[PDB]
């Protein structure tokens, strides 16, 4: 019984891509793009190129994922 499902990563925010995007490193094997919400960008200012983060990836494709909580 297989249970390969989503779930979360610690990683970190250094790229800049389009459509409201960035890469997300998970250097320690994994590269990701993920997102931030559009609220909280927002009702918020844009902290600078890597944003240490949790990532989360998606069955559908772990190569995206998105962004839930950041530390300096």
């Amino acid at each position: 019984m297989s249970k390969e499902d989503s779930f979360e990563m610690e990683g970190t925010v250094v790229d800049t891509l389009p459509n409201t995007m960035f890469r997300v490193e998970l250097e320690n094997g994994h590269v990701v793009t993920a997102h931030i919400s559009g609220k909280m960008r927002k009702n918020y200012i844009r902290i600078l190129t890597g944003d240490k983060v949790r990532v989360e990836l998606t069955p559908y494709d772990l190569s995206k994922g998105r962004i839930t909580y950041r530390a300096r």
